[PDB]
């Protein structure tokens, strides 16, 4: 918030990213979902740019299990190491954008970093579509994949509403009765409600002088999780002690401030009571899906983490 | 911090205790360290008589290798799971008190929460002494240790200043020759300054820059290239540390520095975990009354339990 100084841990490239973040934020769009979509699309299509300038990938078009997917490979070609192992990617975009260069923005730097293949899942939006659609659509390439891959080899992640439908993916998957995934990450996002003091913070609810700041709602207020309830743990399982205990390994990654932040505490706190091996990290000063901006040395590190907790916690053999 | 309510993630008991909080918290004593002492005298026998209610501990007396300790166990005897295991606990206090009661009141819910041994170190304290006093301290106590327990087995933990002089306790026990601990805990406070946002908006600083080394009397004139005193800010010391648990109120000054921290030895490779309590100050699980301290504790002791060997 405005009346800090710049997070005196963060790099000149990243206080740099951090003026463009702020000066490339959405105006009001007013219910003009057509004017929203062009402006993400800019948008992703402006990140896309620059991670094709910091990373060498080749991207093929598949169909799995009638979803359409993007397949995102080191050109150097995937480590020994990681022959048997994939990850699927899950956009962010608000449930209602992403699909296309943003999918491509948070598959391509995974892919080099990690020299893994990454298959980002094109799954149906909002509001044309609600929940599950999402989840039917990424479980639907996860099955599809298990033909290839051992189910412990196989890491499931995506930023923030992709994080969200990555969690939510986890317990239709269990619905399915398949295996369970190796690890996912539930990166600025989980499956549960914007919770504690970051939305605040964040400024996502005003506060201040004079204001009589509201309680948060128990529910995610996109109209994709709209009419579901806080009680039904397959939408929300990191409420729900049952769906905890069965998540598989979950790396948690956030900005410090990241509206998710307080969210992802509380879900790690719950995870490491369930069972769980998590992890957490928190990058102070950034913001809500601060890695798709790759030229700052604060994003590397983060992909960084992301490769090195799959590289560790996925199975190798095949 | 004002304008914000409550952390909606926090237990009734936990919004009790903010208000407990808020009422013991210090007047100003302008410099006066005799009041300063006596306050938080008070303080730490005051979280001593909850601690006393809530936990069943037996506290003995020893000296180890000249310095004065209190062995703090479950009243019944430590588990068989924690035979031959110890943790060293280090207290907080601003480097310039916390001694006797402030010492118990880390030590006593860990005791009995984890089922162990817990030695508390009466280390030297400013601004009598200065650095790197509690670290040779503290070595003295581990050195004694090693003669009924593997390294590997032993844990050393520490709130606040005391999470500070644990990770300066394992850089000056690496200069000494031992073997490095088996885990430790810096807890509301590392190796490092305090920096990033989180003092902001703590409200310990109302803006200007943030120092670069921690400001106590301990630590003056150290400098911040003693990557003895400062390791969690050197990529050498960081490769060496042990496995580490950080944990801190969310509301913490401290969390800033122990995310950095966390991400520094995850780069380096070292096994760290860190915890955040959403709303929670520093040190918040000094007060025991809440759901949230004793989930702090059963962290803490989960930490120790999966990263301590236990071979005889
Ligand atoms: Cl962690
Ligand atoms: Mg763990
Ligand atoms: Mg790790």
């Amino acid at each position: 918030m405005s009346w800090l100084p710049p997070s005196n841990q963060l790099s000149p490239e990243a206080r740099s990213v951090l003026d463009r973040m702020d000066a490339a934020k959405a105006p009001e769009f007013n219910g003009d979902l057509v004017r929203q979509r062009a402006f993400y699309q800019q948008f992703n299509d402006d990140r896309l740019v620059e991670m094709r300038r910091v990373f060498r990938t080749r991207e093929r078009h598949e169909t799995l299990n009638a979803v359409h997917v993007q397949v995102v490979e080191p050109a150097d070609g995937v480590s020994a190491r990681n022959r048997d192992r994939v990850l699927i990617n899950v956009h962010g975009g608000a449930f209602m954008w992403g699909a296309g260069s943003g999918a491509l923005v948070e598959a391509i730097p995974i892919a080099a970093t990690m020299g893994v293949s990454v298959v980002t899942v094109d799954y149906r939006l909002a509001p044309e579509n609600r929940y599950p659609a999402a989840s039917e659509d990424v479980t639907a390439v996860y099955r599809a994949l298990l033909e290839r891959y051992p189910a412990a080899n196989i890491g499931i992640f995506g930023c923030s509403a992709g994080g969200v439908i990555t969690a939510q993916a986890v317990t239709w998957i269990r619905r399915e009765g398949l295996p369970r995934p190796g690890a996912i990450g539930t990166l600025c996002g989980t499956g549960a409600p914007y919770s504690g003091d970051s939305p605040y913070l964040a400024g996502v609810v005003p506060v201040g002088p004079g204001v009589k700041a509201p309680p948060l709602p128990g529910l995610l207020p996109t109209a994709y999780m709209e009419g579901v309830g806080a009680d039904d743990a397959r939408a929300y399982p990191l409420t729900s002690d049952a769906e905890t205990v069965f998540m598989p390994p979950t790396l948690l990654l956030a900005g410090g401030r990241d509206f998710a932040v307080s969210a992802l505490s509380l879900a790690h706190r719950r995870l490491a009571r369930a069972g769980v091996d998590s992890e957490l990290h928190l990058f102070d000063g950034l913001p809500h899906a601060f890695f798709v901006w790759p030229d700052m040395p604060e994003s590397l590190e983060a992909y960084a983490l992301i490769a090195g907790f799959f590289d560790s916690r996925l199975g190798l053999t095949p």
